[PDB]
């Protein structure tokens, strides 16, 4: 494996072993090492696992498993999408050291009795789901997304699309004001500026052409 170019604990490069993954791709290369700075950034390029890991292996090389607290907020625009981020997600907790597990949930909603069975025991290391699903967790008092310094916002352009980048405005509100904040997205829309120069001063910059 080429991971070993990123300063990854064993865990994880275990992981990304067991993902096949054997040399990072472009958007992985151009990612990573700017996420684990803690830079915010924009990366501009089509869905994928690949570009799913550009975000959580950086993600996940962060969280304090000690600190039971929300530390990362995933959104995406689509209940199938986010439920892809978590299985991605799933693969790389798995190999958590048993004294140091990092817990996801994923919160996308769905009928009411789907609704009724999602509900969160503990503040979850990671969030991942529709905007407007997190917004009632937020709503109804359950989440606190203010103890997690990082927010993704994945697929941005169809966010925008299907009106939803207010109820992630909403959520990046509620975060630390230093955010760490990282967007994908295929496109740029013109509506989807002002978000980014709201939340972002000076961020990365990432295209795959």
């Amino acid at each position: 494996t080429q991971f070993t170019r990123f300063p990854f604990q064993p865990f994880i490069i275990e992981a990304i072993k067991t993902l096949r993954f054997y040399k990072p791709t472009e958007i992985q290369e151009r990612i990573i090492p700017g996420a684990l700075r803690g830079e915010s950034m924009v990366g501009q390029s089509q869905t994928g696992t690949g570009k799913t890991h550009a975000y959580l292996l950086p993600i996940m090389e962060k969280i304090k498993p000690e600190r039971a607290e929300v530390q990362a907020v995933i959104t995406a625009p689509t209940r199938e999408l986010a439920t892809q981020i978590y299985h991605e997600t799933l693969k790389i907790t798995k190999f958590c050291p048993k004294d140091r597990m990092i817990v996801a949930r994923c919160l996308i909603g769905g009928t009411d009795k789907q609704k009724a069975l999602e509900k969160l025991n503990v503040q979850p290391h990671i969030v991942i789901g529709t905007p407007g699903r997190i917004n009632d967790f937020i709503r109804e008092q359950a989440l606190d997304v203010h103890t997690a310094h990082i927010l993704v916002v994945d697929e941005a352009d169809l966010m925008l699309d299907m009106g939803f980048i207010t109820d992630v405005d909403q959520i990046a509100a509620r975060m630390p004001k230093d955010l760490q904040m990282l967007v994908f997205s295929a496109t740029i829309p013109e509506k989807l500026k002002p978000f980014l120069k709201k939340y972002m001063e000076n961020p990365t910059f990432v295209h795959v052409l």
